């Protein structure tokens, strides 16, 4: 049982768990059993949650950011439906009511016993918020659909509960001894060293001597700071590099280990290869000890070495400028901190910018004004999460501010946060325990957690820490540990599947590949591994029986699978897809949409619905991911192929797409999908525009039968290839209902790009601190300032409100004078 759980996480996490203990480290020693520990007492206060907060747990609500509806209700031991005409003003609890009357006078004789279910789906309607506020509700009333649910009492959900349990004194200056090295090349070779606090410099960049490539240096290398004044996070960095430039490898290292203690003696560093310093890298060396450039080096000792408590530290023209600044004005915001903490807090990031970290007199200044410090928005605290606030004490502060994060709010921004786990300098971290701590109590939050650490679990530099992370989760979650080893289970399928699919392709025919597909899909193993798991893209989505017949694959590079699903039970709701491709990098792709995603929320606070499809994408190993098949679409350029004997056949290739919309919604139904479109296109037009995706073509846009249009394909963002906005004249002829002239639907249009951007450069800051967080990603198209720097212009964050409009007009102008 504990071996089996044992090997249950191996296979699962992607790594042997006797691999953790083979490199005998106390600090991964130390984290195991303290995570393990950690999420198995919130694994404890689970087991024991009331009914509806298990609900909160298991199904969190999914709500949005009057009018009459039909509704099924059913209950869980029959077949029996009863179909109501309620409200979109009315709560479950009525619903709930009149399902238990209904139930009363068909079997001859309390809702607060009961929670309505998402018929098939792992999803739930319950609390006090009218039936509208409901995403399914919601998807129901725009589809034309009627909801299914079904009444599930008390008992079964704690069935369900149930069955799913488990210093000062040294004024000497710092100094290193470089020994020797073991590498490859072919020139001299320099070792270039830094002490680094975060992206700053502790002090100047101290070379070493031109040792030819046949190394041995011996040398000791003098740094300009005292061992009195080094920060607690203080990062010794080296490069080695040839010259007669040219970069081989680099290693970066912490002066202090996990205990706080000042590290001594000898240190072998197994570098990294190279693409001129690289202080932002892991300070953990490179786990191919025999294929590594190693670096032998020696600490002095200065003879334990402690770093102080909190107790010894805590012992010992303003306003014009707070909206880079010059060595003076520094002076001014450190002289005025005082001020600057009781009438400016938000401006803590500039304060924490300006403190000299190369000083320990003013690290405890700063440090004594931050445990006194009021807690920030939501908003700071984002930005005090980036590699430039490196201070554990600034990291705890941030964390701190960043516990009145909804689920919601941080499940928005769990990419980021999971991405800052980079950035980190030890295993035992106030992150880790806040993203485990908020996993464990959200199986939303765990599930997703869970799958974007094992998407990188190739990557050399993250494998350990994201193993450990993943074993300490199902330790807290023994159930969930298996209902993501069925996922597993179906994706190691997949691949194996598309590599048939990828050779196959190059061999035969397609409708010969196809039918093959489909023999080895109808395998007993296939069928038992595909079907009957929850979906990677949405726990909340049921993948039940595998639809073989429906399967097929793309004609893509990649050869992508198209697998389809249905379910008894959830009707037509479970008739589901998944995309399956291996071979690209799909992480810039998941950014995009979630991106996409975050200006859909932002324009519907506002009550702004710009009819988007943020449909799912998500990475889930190496070069590996699934993307949701959006139901009923295709491509503008299949649509603008005009076969013939089609409904959709035009007499002018600019009538294809509106005559493939009249096919699709006949009569008065052909005018919603006009306003479906113009919605649409406003904001993919706006979103395109100010993330700067360039590179479209008819194949990369999408449009769904009921009119709704939407990008595909995000492999470039940011500019990479100064994108302009765009306008095709096929669209606007839709918009303007195939006429030359209608300014009418024009401007209401041209109005809804407007009041896209002005509601999106109100929130300008969000996407500019989450983009800085997502530096550590490793995207080659988000690697510094200027990518960043994109969206500050297609935003123009400077700017006021009034001058960013008209800026905004001139380049909503110059798409329509290109438009043909
Ligand atoms: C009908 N239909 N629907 C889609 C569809 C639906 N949802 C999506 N999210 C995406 C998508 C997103 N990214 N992406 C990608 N990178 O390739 C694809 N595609 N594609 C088709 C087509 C197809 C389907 C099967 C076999 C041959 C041709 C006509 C192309």
């Amino acid at each position: 049982v504990k071996k089996l759980i044992n090997s249950q996480i191996s296979l699962l996490i992607g790594k042997g768990l006797h691999e953790f203990d083979s490199l005998r480290d106390p600090e991964v020693n130390d984290f195991r059993t303290k995570m393990r520990q950690f999420c198995e007492e919130a694994a404890a206060h689970r087991q024991q949650l009331g009914w509806v907060e298990w609900l909160q747990y298991s199904f969190p609500l999914q709500l949005e950011p009057n009018r009459a509806l039909l509704v099924n209700v059913k209950f869980e031991g029959s077949e029996e439906s009863f179909t109501f005409q309620v409200s979109t003003k009315d709560m479950p609890l009525a619903l709930m009511a009149c399902a238990l009357r209904k139930k009363a006078t068909v079997f001859r004789q309390q809702p607060e016993e009961y929670a309505l279910q998402v018929n098939g789906r792992h999803e739930y309607l319950y609390g006090n918020y009218p039936l509208c506020h409901f995403q399914y509700i919601c998807s129901c009333l725009h589809s034309g659909l009627t909801p299914h649910l079904t009444m599930v009492h008390s008992s079964s959900i704690l069935a369900m509960r149930d069955e799913q349990s488990n210093l000062w004194s040294l004024e000497q200056p710092f100094s290193i001894e470089l020994i020797e090295g073991r590498k490859v090349n072919a020139m001299k070779l320099v070792v270039q060293a830094g002490l680094f606090h975060g992206n700053e410099m502790l002090c100047k960049t101290v070379s070493s001597s031109e040792v030819n490539v046949c190394p041995v240096w011996k040398q000791r290398l003098e740094f300009d700071i005292s061992v009195c004044d080094l920060p607690r996070m203080a990062r010794l960095c080296f490069a080695l590099y040839a010259v007669v430039d040219c970069p081989i490898a680099w290693a970066n290292l912490m002066l202090f280990d996990y205990k706080d203690q000042l590290k001594t003696g000898e240190r072998c560093l197994y570098m990294w290869p190279s693409v001129l310093l690289n202080p932002a890298g892991t300070v953990r060396g490179n786990p191919n000890t025999e294929s590594a450039a190693a670096l032998v080096i020696y600490l002095p000792e200065v003879a334990p070495v402690y770093f102080p408590a909190l107790e010894k530290i805590l012992e010992l023209l303003r306003e014009i400028l707070e909206r880079e600044l010059y060595e003076h004005e520094k002076d001014l915001v450190w002289k005025m901190r005082h001020e600057v903490q009781e009438h400016f807090p938000e401006a803590l990031a500039r304060l924490l910018l300006v403190t000299k970290w190369n000083k320990h007199e003013d690290v405890a200044q700063m440090l004594y004004l931050l445990c006194s410090w009021p807690e920030l928005p939501v908003l700071s605290a984002l930005e005090l999460l980036d590699f430039s606030f490196p201070d554990c004490y600034v990291g705890s502060f941030a964390i701190k501010s960043l516990r009145k994060l909804t689920d919601d709010e941080l499940f928005q921004y769990l990419l980021q946060l999971v991405q800052v786990l980079k950035y980190e300098s030890y295993l035992d971290c106030e992150l880790t325990k806040f993203l485990l701590g908020r996993a464990l109590a959200n199986r939303k939050i765990g599930h997703f957690l869970f799958w974007h650490l094992r998407s990188e679990m190739h990557v050399p530099s993250v494998a350990l820490r994201f193993g450990l992370i993943m074993e300490a989760y199902c330790r807290g979650s023994t159930h969930h540990m298996k209902v993501l080893m069925k996922q597993g289970e179906a994706l190691s399928k997949l691949k194996a599947l598309n590599d048939f699919v990828k050779v196959s392709s190059q061999k035969t025919t397609k409708p010969q590949t196809k039918e093959m597909m489909h023999m080895c899909m109808r395998q007993e193993t296939y069928m038992e591994a595909l079907s009957h798991l929850q979906s990677p893209l949405d726990p909340s989505t049921l993948l039940e029986e595998v639809c073989v017949e429906q399967c097929t694959f793309m004609d893509s590079k990649m050869k992508p699978l198209w697998i389809m699903y249905s379910s008894e039970e959830a009707g037509s709701a479970g008739n589901v897809g998944i995309i399956f491709k291996n071979g690209d990098d799909l992480r810039q792709d998941m950014l995009t949409l979630q991106m996409i995603q975050l200006m859909d929320v932002l324009w519907k606070q506002e009550g702004l619905d710009l009819r988007m499809t943020p449909y799912g994408c998500l990475p889930t190993g190496d070069r590996t991911g699934l993307i949701e098949v959006v139901l009923h679409s295709d491509t503008i350029a299949n649509i603008q192929l005009n076969k013939s004997n089609m409904a959709a056949t035009a007499a002018f290739n600019k009538d294809a797409l509106l005559n493939w919309l009249k096919s699709k919604n006949p009569g008065e139904a052909l005018d919603r999908a006009i306003e479906e479109f113009t919605l649409s296109c406003a904001g993919y037009c706006v979103a395109t525009y100010v993330l700067g995706i360039g590179d479209r073509h008819s194949d990369n846009i999408m449009i769904r039968e009921s009119g709704q249009l939407f990008h595909i394909d995000f492999g470039h963002f940011l500019g990479n290839f100064r994108v302009p906005f765009i306008l095709t004249y096929d669209f606007v002829h839709v918009i303007q209902q195939g006429k030359t002239n209608n300014s009418e639907k024009f401007e209401r249009f041209r109005g809804y790009c407007e009041r896209a951007y002005t509601i999106l450069r109100r929130h300008g800051l969000l996407f500019l601190h989450l983009f800085a967080l997502m530096r550590a990603a490793g995207l080659p198209e988000l690697s510094c300032s200027k990518d960043i720097q994109y969206l500050k212009d297609s935003l123009a964050l400077g700017k006021t409100e009034e001058e960013a409009l008209k800026h905004f007009r001139v380049k909503f102008n110059e798409a329509l004078r290109e438009s043909w």
